[PDB]
């Protein structure tokens, strides 16, 4: 059966409304095709309902990013490549947020100094596609909020009821990352307890035990100074997704109040969000949207960016120079980006803008087995991140986070790690609805990986 | 052409078998009040919802468990509010934000009136059902009992009883509790912040100069704490607990769930809300309502009504609180203000008596209601007030904790219950009368009875 | 024979050659009050007084100096006080802890009532010394100067001026020093228990039934702290800090010592208090203790009588805050309740046009002093009172900040101040006249007094 | 010149009255030869100061030592063998804080619990003697308290003015140690950033790096975590010494209130104090004196203890079996201690009672060089606290703390330690009035040297 809503029956300021209708009618990739008064009726009904955030959590995360961007935290984004209807359950969540938390407690460790979280959940529910037409001969599966993942014609129709059916999925998420975080899973001791067992158990575990143990001493430590803990019971967790269909994102959009200079564009539908390769146009509506909105917003930079293209970026998206409302996401592939990213940073740099450079090493190092299955290898990713530290490291400039698709679940999606997944295990467990996820496991060990490359 | 959007549902462990089995034995007695619908359809819904996110997660009802124990014990306060029937389509951010604001603001008053901490708990993200009288409306048309059962709408099509209200209540439920954790911990619930509205509605109010003092008072004691250098976080934040009446059961029983056990023992907990109580007409004792209560390890609270006798009172006690945990259960009395004072007075004494550490809760409310010349149900607030002192008075009598209140109430300007300081009349009643169900007290009508209170409970 | 115990004294570089070369330079200046004993003697005192461990540290001065600055910009305000003249007899423990826990009552009462911190100063740790009128006293003996100095027992013996003195004083004031820091860290300056003492004081005051309101109203804002669940650490401890009337050079300049410039220059500090002042005696414009004050970077102030002018005003300001930094200096005004509130303004006026930032500090005891038929030197309570209250007017029509007060008590139960509630009379002085120079607020006295000044803040 | 004191011109109840006359009737070994009266003058005087403690931090001491006699926290106990008059100056004092300070940052990591700070200060001006003809022909130097340290006669006699003289100097050293550890001294980051000095310029610094940098990273760790720094920016340090002079530790106690049980006689000259092995004597004066105190107290044992002896200063010291109350300080030698100290510790811990055992890996290995100088070989102290922790480990039970002898300056007194002190050096900076010290190198290598004992 179904469910079914209601669809219901105070102005933007003028030059909003203007900016706002402007930034629309630019041309827009990678959209669904669905009916437009199908369109507004839904968006009609997400204009009503209560915002997945808050301004003045956005206002809070954007201050949290300038001190990353000043070189002072850092910032770690992960989740699901494509979350779905389905899958949206507590165990799930809770393992992700699990999983994202383990990889922090010792990011932070290693970094020295705080660090960022933020989820790619309650909104993830949409891909773009370089083909319309699949390797199957279907119409290409889109994303939950777009249409279906099984292989069926009727099931690959884009159908618009989804956009609420995807805001109701967000919310709920997000309502139980909310509890979770401020109940007891993001205590520091907790998860630091976990962290151990996985060292205990992990095939390497004896490579990573020096680590862990001095991360036990040193929260051992701050008990030891008698420092208060109720900063270590819980943790923020921020949610963000690619901000691709352009009817859900202006749907959520809410105005602020002026308890802030002037009344601006908040888009609830998350806390940060950032454009795709396949939707970055310079001139292109997705930038243009990202202009008006008041977000923290990211732009993927790929293999053919130059450093002219990104500086035109940061000026479009940074116009008043503000650290941390722009983050670039570099994702070139391992065997490039030790060339590709220097001259792109050092002419960024050079305008005297302050972004966070951030590392996507999964997205340029995919590939297909021989067994059929879309997979990444470990040491690729791992190499990845190496070498944006090296270039950051030789330019004297701050090595500003990471990106990453992980799980909680204990799935065999990328090839490698410790547990050393092999062609033959991708059958057991490939459970993602689009690209291949970082293991629990595989997840942790990258974040040890990486915090060695903090403390060198 | 029929004004509405489809959202298609697509059909985890189940609970384990011995608690299913004590569960089936618990929900196979009556149960009053429940929706006509069919079986296997309220299955199949039941089985979608039992797979969803929760609204709730078992550790923090185990910390309000902690917080109402000191409330039994005299050491807390108990503050109880919201619509009295929350529906799908004011389910806002204005409506919802306005709500939880009201209930702050009474708050931070009767935080420093009692001296003590208040917990707050707000009637939202659940509370969408009712129970009936009359098996048909003064239109002939089958009743409406919330809309996670029908809608309001006067047509034959909206009151039919439709199960997938169940998942359309649990997806408003969810988004609204979504968005109460925002707010409170972003700054809506900032105590300074709070207090400076509660400044303005007493410069604002007809009757402002009653309560200038008790207010600038409060500010003194807020302005004391940054003085002496201890104004931190804990001022920047509040916590907000969800409750509603637990009555249809097939909603209530989905959204059941096991607590891990990495605290204590596995236990079967009602993550809809963090709290729960039993209405007037369900509270049966050998009733599925009951049962469901001393089965579930959420707190519960029963209504008492003018017709208790001391002796149920003790048997809800020994039903519901069998291991004698402070403030697991709550009695609250809605007995009618002219009655508050001879009924109240026995059950008290009877329920001490057991050796069992209840709440003692007060609605004010639902025992003054009456209909006005004009049309419309309503409550006056003079008999609410008074309600609220008689409360006060048994237990002082008693030497008993007069555990906290109990009452319905909008965030909104709304004209639902007659009199306050603004001096609602019967034909003002008729201007914005938008409640559901019944009235509920205004914003400055719920403010200023917290002002009445706050003087309750200093004297 | 003699009833004493002689203990020997045996005979770090020098001040560095610049700040010596400055600080010769002003010494040079003549220096009125000095005590009248052997330059060689003084010579050897003052050597043995360099090298031993200092009664504050510079790091404290930092930091009461940047509370003084909130002073001054009016946002807290600065409370004085302690005994008139110390004694070495009664540098007892029993005298020391009544003394600070006299303040520290006051201190509670006056934050509430300002609503904002109060920095605690207190006059003890080297207040050993006074000037004199009078070549020869009443008894046709030389003058009593204080402790420091000489005896004040009469007889002739003891009034020589004996600069073993000089030691005798440093090693009373290092020691009561040491058990003022143990007693505010300790638990005496816990919050709860100073303002149960206050709760003790207005059930038994005859005048209680006056106080209660504001005693319960402080009562409530505790207990509100402790509901809002901040009452942390801050509430246990609190900072006194240490004064005295610098008078006599020789120690003055043998405790001064450098900062070791690790947060910030290195400069020259006196470590014998954290703050001092000059008196109306002493207070010379090309004098040695001005040049002396100028020198130091410890917060100074300096004591205004009825003679003062503007112009004069306004050359202390130019000579003692040079760099402008607010809360450098403050000045104390003690011109008589009869004459505050013409003599004042224009001080006040002529200072604020300077564009420097003065803490304006209330010194009420100098100016009312009168003798009493039956002999004693005495001040009355209700003219004490009265030139806080005009001293409050005076700024309240300027606009300015009314900063602080200086006031001489005691948590002894003497009978030295005609009046309060007690209403002590000109007979019941000779009971308990126990004062080594000026008469001093009892412990009552001074807690009635706080009451006072509290309303005068609040309205 | 002399400056000079007037003698002054509510009783103890019953009981405590009589309970403290039977003690001080006792036999009372290395007490001072003055004339009585003059000794009743001064101790009127003393009778009335300002005490250098009060009641209730030593309360708050005691339940901090019974944490250490738990397994909790660890206790340090260090400073001058024999503060005198002539060195109780600014920079004596703040430097011996600071040595104590530093030991303390490397302990408190190493153990990953508290460490109870307690200084051998405001006090320890009197020492006993085996011979009262020292090696001159002159009546032996015991103390500032008794008489002085300059090889005269005249000098050398019993002097009862300076009782006064000892308290004068006590309570304005006590008023600076307070002033500096509320005041910045005590800042853990300062204390840490001296700690890095050290490693830099130490000629070991290279073996002490690694803790160091871990140390570092604990530290920045609490920064990153966002944990309040209100606890990190003081430390509390009490006085303690050998209560040995009875004429003025009977005059320096003073009754507490009954805010806790009953009224009690605290000795208010220190917070703590122990007996040395020379005043032992199972029914002398100072045991009995200190079962009449409040102070938590300590004995000292050598190497001619026997358990049953033990478990009678146990009894008789701790007979409400209050944990902490009792310290036992171990000084058996390097080459004795893992023979003898197990069976007194195993009968100890038999009687159920929590005693607090401590190492003085000190007095057991003095000895005279050939270059005239007493001194103590610094790996023999070292090894003296490496065979405490041997005996611990095999029984089980709670190595407690340490009792070490040290300064902040830089003296020639015990060999060896990175610097290589040898007899040679010795000449150069020897100027303890009584044994030798740590040097502040020395002390600071022991506490990384010991940090590693408690890591293994
Ligand atoms: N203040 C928190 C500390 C914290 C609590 N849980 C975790 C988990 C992982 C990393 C850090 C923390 C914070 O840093 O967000
Ligand atoms: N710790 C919070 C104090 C608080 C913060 N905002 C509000 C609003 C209303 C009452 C109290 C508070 C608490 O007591 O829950
Ligand atoms: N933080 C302290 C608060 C305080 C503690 N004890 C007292 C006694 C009197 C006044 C204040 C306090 C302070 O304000 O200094
Ligand atoms: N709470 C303090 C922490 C501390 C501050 N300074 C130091 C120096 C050395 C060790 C610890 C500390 C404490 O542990 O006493
Ligand atoms: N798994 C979700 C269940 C759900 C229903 C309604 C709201 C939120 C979640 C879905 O299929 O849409
Ligand atoms: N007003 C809500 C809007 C809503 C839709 C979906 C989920 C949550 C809320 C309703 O009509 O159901
Ligand atoms: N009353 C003090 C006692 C004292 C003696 C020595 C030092 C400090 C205080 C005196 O007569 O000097
Ligand atoms: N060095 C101290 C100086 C001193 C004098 C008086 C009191 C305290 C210390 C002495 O010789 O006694
Ligand atoms: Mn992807
Ligand atoms: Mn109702
Ligand atoms: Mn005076
Ligand atoms: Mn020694």
């Amino acid at each position: 059966m179904n469910w079914t809503v209601d669809i219901p029956i105070p102005p933007l300021p003028t030059d909003l409304r203007t900016r706002l209708d402007a930034a629309l009618a630019k041309p827009a990739a990678q959209q669904p095709t669905w009916p437009a008064d199908q369109a507004l009726a839904m968006r009609t009904v997400l204009e009503s309902v209560p915002p997945v955030t808050v301004p003045s959590e956005i206002v809070r995360l954007q201050e949290q990013l300038a001190q990353v961007a000043k070189g002072e935290a850092f910032l770690l984004q992960g989740g699901d490549c494509a979350e779905t209807f389905m899958d949206n359950t507590e165990p799930h969540i809770r393992g992700n947020v699990r999983a994202l938390l383990q990889m922090a407690v010792v990011l932070t460790y290693g970094a020295s100094m705080p660090v960022v979280k933020v989820a790619r959940i309650a909104g993830q529910y949409a891909k773009p596609r370089s083909a319309d037409i699949d390797a199957l001969g279907l119409r290409s599966y889109r994303g939950d909020m777009i249409n279906g993942f099984a292989p069926d014609a009727a099931a690959r129709e884009h159908d618009p009821s989804r956009l609420v059916r995807a805001y109701a999925n967000a919310s709920a998420a997000m309502n139980l990352v909310r509890a979770l975080t401020s109940s007891g899973l993001a205590s520091l001791h907790l998860v630091h307890d976990w962290n151990r067992e996985f060292v205990r158990t992990s095939p390497a575990g004896a490579r990573y035990e020096a680590l862990a143990t001095e991360i036990d001493r040193g929260l051992r430590f701050m008990s030891a100074c008698g420092v208060a803990d109720r900063n270590l019971q819980t943790a923020e967790i921020y949610a963000s997704h690619e901000a691709l269909v352009l009817d859900y994102e202006r749907a959520m959009l809410r105005l602020s109040d002026g308890d802030d200079g002037e009344p601006q564009l908040f888009d609830l539908s998350a806390h940060t969000v950032w454009i795709g390769e396949r939707t970055r146009q310079i001139d292109g509506a997705h930038i243009a949207f990202a202009q008006v909105i008041a977000n923290p917003v990211g732009v993927k930079l790929g293999p053919n960016m130059t450093p002219e293209l990104a500086v035109e970026y940061v000026e479009r998206l940074d116009p008043h120079n503000k650290p941390g409302r722009l983050t670039l996401v570099s994702r070139m592939g391992n065997h490039k980006v030790r060339d590709l990213l220097p001259p792109i940073v050092e002419k960024v740099q050079a305008t005297g803008h302050q972004v966070i450079w951030q590392c996507d090493p999964m997205h340029g190092n995919t590939h297909e087995s021989s067994t059929g299955f879309k997979t990444r290898h470990f040491d690729r990713i791992v190499d990845e991140v190496q070498g944006f530290f090296e270039v950051h490291r030789a330019l004297g400039t701050h090595p500003g986070g990471i990106h990453v698709e992980i799980t909680g679940e204990n799935v065999t999606e990328c090839l490698g790690g410790a547990q050393d997944i092999s062609e033959t295990d991708l059958a057991g467990r490939y459970e993602t609805a689009c690209d291949p996820r970082l293991n629990t496991q595989q997840s942790l060990e990258l974040a040890f990986l990486v915090a060695e490359m903090l403390r060198d």
